């Protein structure tokens, strides 16, 4: 065990998807995965492993920002024999034309905090997923008649922003999804010898704020799940 | 309702406890306040309201990280009007004559992140407490016989620092201990005029690794938070 | 028409193959692409314009560094329509595992430059490719039997660096392969809404001449096999 | 005798003011101190020792900005056993609620300089000073019956900023003073081990450039000042 | 015998006189320099090397942008003996006393690139010149009957900056003109022991071509002439 | 009058010297003016006025440091219509070669400071002096006999670093004289429009750490100030 979670070496795939809120990660198990049983709870950041279509898979919640996130994904690969994580999130959009419901894929992801500058000498690490992940999304995504957008993600620190700004920067470079743990979880990756990756699912368009149905807000985050569960499959092959 | 907090104005005190672990807060609110009522689970944050020795009272925790506890800190400050914020989280210590379960009080606190730098003009902002509160920590302590060293913590944004080296400087600086998100909470309560401070207990020693795996001391933390707010209403 | 370029809206292509050796735009020309015409000399800076299999495309060299080529990348891109920009080069090794003559693909790259924090409000702009030409590039390679790994790159502004230990943080980091454009052009493309790739031979790990030109031929091939799957 | 300091070890007490201005130590040595003996004359910078009701005390000015405060301190502080430092300095008020004479207390100081950053490698370092030092003064101005805030003072580099935008983060942050000195004597004290305290009286007001042209509230800083030690002594 | 330089010990003199443009070295060779010989094409970046009036004088170019020129005056410096560096070319005005066409001499240079705080420890470094070669090109400006301006110039990473109100504050602090290299090469010159001069024509402010020909000679003659005097 | 000097516009020459120590100051104008007569006394830091060879010329003390001497320059422009700054002081050599007693000349100055930084959007300013008033000083000084060094200074916050390795830094980029004012006059000169010039005498070496005799270290100080007025009179031809 660590001390945030109450595990030993098997406890967890070698594959972990991993929502913000721990409640969605039971959502998933529950949802998606058959025979699940939770293998962690300090702190409450429920994890669980269970099968989808035979393949052993975990989901465990990753809590909101870098600094958390950082924490769970470096103990699940140094502790835990875990090769690659699957973030699963919410993101709000920046860009006119990427709509509500849109999947967004992080094949890169920006960031506001400082981390990387921290590992990287204090220059640019380019925090990107890894490859055959980003393409067996991409894969999979096409399988369910989904057409998911690639580029960047933007990792905030700061949800309530002081300098309100940096969305116009972050629209004017092409920045897709904004949200808070992409970046952190690429320089772990890194810097541990992992392979990570990030979709997320447009809950938000900063340039309207809305939401809209609920039904079919559901059913996108849904096929997102399906889409990151599948893809693990074609990697596998 | 905020986006991260579903309750209402009222629903908190105008003080409030919080631990970064939500379990943390149950306990809290199941050991020491009275007719505790549950005012939020929204992503399992765990958020308690009841009252200490008929003073009305609030403890939710705030999860790990200056971006977790800002979120929270913010909504309850902007639209739940809490007045004072109460960290009550546990702490690595660097220094040698720091032990586990020692208490220590953050007057100021130190920190590798950006956030402040975000909204200083990338100048140097010494994120510090109100020093009444401060003060009434202090005296809360004495009071209940309870040690308590005062001085400045350490906000790191990686737990497994990749700069070992950093530790030596922040011994050689005199850290108290080594935690997680109060330089953010005072940014927060500076950016949005309000009131906190951070209490600390010693829960490992980043040299020997000796460490915990809670309680008591951690009951002792939790003594001189609700004590101090007392001496504050007085 | 631009200040570094003297031509015409209509003279390039919208796709740009971009080598650092401005020697290198006729060799290509000449080399794999039809019917090819001279559209720019200034500075000595050789563009053509030809076909590949009915495709139309485009070859000019980029100088050595982020400044120079973001010079280019950004004229092509606002004053004559390109859309796709492939930077086609070579690179040093920081990693046992990547040899000498190995084909990179630069999905990502980073940098010591301050280019894109000045871009970016000194923030970090994780600088990309455009995902379809990363794996358009990767499955040319393939058709070729090649095989060519995807990952980060760094680009230096310092060919010369002071600061010895920085190669051991890249290889701590994956690096791929060390050259001096790729994060550059990924800022520019973000800027201006245009698509670019870089695809890199390692040069140097940190053999013959015919081996270095087979090396050379093969990248040239993938880049311009990749932009026709593009076209799919 | 230090490079800037001519003076041998006993000839400070192990407490010392110190005012930006060498001709107000002079003042204070004069006004407050019984057998007031001049111990250092180097570059102007007076520097004094006596008594003050039987306590003996020094005070010595230390210049203009963080390079000059820097070098005097850290001579005291190596050089002479000096255990307390107290800035007893002026400074500029931002904020509509502080006018002119108002005593400030800085329990922390912002800073626009890189010494603290030099020091902390590239990180935040929260310039803070001692507590007790801090409750001392407190405790001597309510005995005195002058009223002083504590907070946040902002040590410049650049009296005339060329960002006057800058006032208003300050503004928009608390800043109670802004000074030239303060982060840099807090960072001295922690580098070699040392306490220290600014407390600065309101002399001029950056929005409305009301202003002075000393004394009185400048002798109550004094008296604050004073008595504080002696607090601190028992 | 370097990575960029074909050439061996001897081949350049221990004056290199360095045009951004590379088809300028040419250029200034047969116009201004005697019995000019080749001695180096690598890349095209055509070096020669002759007399003038009996003095041994090089003239290579050296690409857009400080990681270019770095590359070239680095290796100059440590592998062919090169002492002295000067770069004579164009930038743009950003004060209105500065007209098109005049003759400034960099004393300093500025930068928004981050090359010398890499060197510098983040600190701020002064990027100068050396004043013995300075105070030689105004002299032998005016001894030419030329007024040249001396002062700061400033070394951009992005020729298309993204922030416009920079200008303003260049010009608030003086600078005379703005290019691309200088800072860069003064930084090398310090970490090589080495001395370097900037040396640009104003081409545009922020003419006839008979006219810019004009101008260019008379920078030329004016290096070459400060040669000459820092050899007295 | 200024809060930092109690003087009024003609007290001083469009021309000022400034030593770092205000008695240093007073001796200047005792030993080289004639009819030299105090025009500011605030805070100690003494100003004097008289004539050198018939010139009006003023001398007057900066304090420690690049804060005090900017608060100084700055008023000394904006308020006294001074033209000219030219600081007279000492400074250690890293470079072997550069021995005790050298004159050496400030044409730049590096610096540990953020205030350029500050002024100039963050990026690099070089810190230069007046070209004119170099070589004035260096012909000058060619005059007396004295051959002074012309090259960069570098302006530190800190007289007492905590990270020593800096010397070595400055050494291998070729920095004559450590001092801690150059920067930042060059830095006000450029922001109001004026000219300024650094000239150091080197009083320590940090390779060796020295002084030497008195009497010649007294002399080749005199030398420094003479160059300094002499110059001020080329300049004026
Ligand atoms: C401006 S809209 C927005 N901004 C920032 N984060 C968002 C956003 N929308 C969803 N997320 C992500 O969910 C958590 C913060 O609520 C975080 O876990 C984060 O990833
Ligand atoms: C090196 S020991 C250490 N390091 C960092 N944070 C620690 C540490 N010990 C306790 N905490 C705090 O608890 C959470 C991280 O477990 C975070 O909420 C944090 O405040
Ligand atoms: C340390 S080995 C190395 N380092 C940097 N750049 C290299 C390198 N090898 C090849 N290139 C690329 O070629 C040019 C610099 O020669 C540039 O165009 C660059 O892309
Ligand atoms: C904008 S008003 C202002 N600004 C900066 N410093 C001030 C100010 N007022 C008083 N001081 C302090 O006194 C000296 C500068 O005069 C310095 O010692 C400084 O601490
Ligand atoms: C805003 S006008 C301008 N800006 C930047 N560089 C200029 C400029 N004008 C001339 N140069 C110099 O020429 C090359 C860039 O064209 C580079 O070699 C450079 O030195
Ligand atoms: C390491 S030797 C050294 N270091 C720093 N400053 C020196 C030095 N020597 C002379 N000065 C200058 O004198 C004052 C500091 O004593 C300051 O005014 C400064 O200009």
């Amino acid at each position: 065990a660590t001390p945030h979670i109450n595990a030993e070496m098997g406890d967890f795939a070698d594959v972990v998807l991993m929502p913000g809120d721990p409640l969605r990660a039971k959502y998933i198990a529950e949802t998606f995965l058959e025979d699940a049983r939770e293998v962690n709870n300090v702190r409450g950041m429920l994890g669980f492993t269970g099968t989808y279509k035979g393949r052993k898979i975990s989901v465990m919640g990753h809590g909101m920002g870098i600094p958390s996130c950082s924490i769970y994904t470096k103990e699940l690969i140094t502790d835990f024999g875990v090769k690659k994580i699957i973030r699963v999130g919410s993101c709000g959009a920046v860009l006119p034309h990427v709509k509500l419901r849109d999947v967004v894929i992080g094949m890169g992801a920006c960031t506001d905090s400082k981390v990387n500058r921290i590992r990287f000498k204090d220059h640019d690490f380019a925090a990107i997923a890894d490859f055959d992940m980003v393409r067996n999304a991409v894969d999979a995504a096409k399988a369910l008649g989904i057409d998911a957008r690639v580029g960047n993600l933007f990792s905030a620190d700061l949800f309530y922003s002081p300098d309100g700004e940096m969305f116009d920067v972050m629209e004017k470079y092409g920045i897709l999804g904004v949200e808070m743990e992409a970046a952190g979880i690429y320089g772990v990756a890194a810097e541990f010898g992992a392979k990570a990756l990030t979709i997320c699912t447009v809950s938000d368009h900063i340039r309207t704020h809305e939401q809209t149905t609920a039904a079919e807000r559901q059913t996108t985050f849904n096929d997102m799940i399906k889409i990151a569960l599948e893809s693990v499959l074609l990697g596998d092959k």
